[PDB]
C-alpha cells in the first residue's frame, strides 16, 4: 500500500528521486524552463552531478515527509502551506505539480513493482486542491 511505498521509496531515496524527476522532465520538456542548470544535459550527464542529485532527493525527502503525515492520502493544510510560501515555488501553478503527480504515477504503473498507484494518484490530487486552496494558482 501507500505506506510500504513511502518506505520503498525512502530506502533508495535518491534513485527514485532521480529517476522520477527525469520522468517528469522527459515527459514534459517545457517544465525543464524552471530548472536553468539542467537544459542541455542528458539523463546520465544529470545522475553525474552530485547537485542534481542533492536537489532531487530533497525535494522528494520533504515529498515523502509530507505523503507519510497524510491520512488516507489527505495532505495536512499546514505543509501544502510550506509548499506555496517557499521562494522557490514562487512562480508555479497546480499544473506543474499535476504533470509531477502525472509522471510519479506513469513511472510507478511502469516499473513492474506493486506501487499503490491509485493511491499517488488521489495523494496528487489531493496536494493539487491543498496547494490551490493554499493561495496557488
Ligand atoms: C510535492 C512536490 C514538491 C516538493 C515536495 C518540492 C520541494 C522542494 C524543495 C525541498 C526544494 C529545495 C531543494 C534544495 O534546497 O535543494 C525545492 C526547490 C525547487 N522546486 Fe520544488 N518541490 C515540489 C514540486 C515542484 C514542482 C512541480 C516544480 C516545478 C515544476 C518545482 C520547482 C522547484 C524549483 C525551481 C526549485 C528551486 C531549484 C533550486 O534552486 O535548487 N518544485 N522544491
Amino acid at each position: 500500500g501507500f505506506k510500504q511505498d513511502i518506505a520503498t521509496i525512502r530506502g533508495d531515496l535518491r534513485t527514485y528521486a532521480q529517476d522520477i524527476f527525469l520522468a517528469f522532465l522527459n515527459k514534459y520538456p517545457d517544465e525543464r524552463r524552471y530548472f536553468k542548470n539542467y537544459v542541455g544535459k542528458s539523463d546520465q550527464e544529470l545522475k553525474s552531478m552530485a547537485k542534481f542529485g542533492d536537489h532531487t532527493e530533497k525535494v522528494f525527502n520533504l515529498m515523502m515527509e509530507v505523503a507519510d503525515r497524510a491520512t488516507d492520502c489527505v495532505p495536512l493544510a499546514s505543509d501544502a502551506n510550506t509548499l506555496v510560501q517557499m521562494k522557490q515555488h514562487s512562480s508555479l501553478t497546480t499544473g506543474n505539480f499535476e504533470k509531477l503527480f502525472v509522471a510519479l504515477v506513469e513511472y510507478m504503473r511502469a516499473s513492474g513493482q506493486s506501487f499503490d498507484s491509485q493511491s499517488w494518484d488521489r495523494f496528487g490530487k489531493n496536494l493539487v486542491s491543498a496547494l490551490s486552496s493554499a493561495g496557488m494558482k
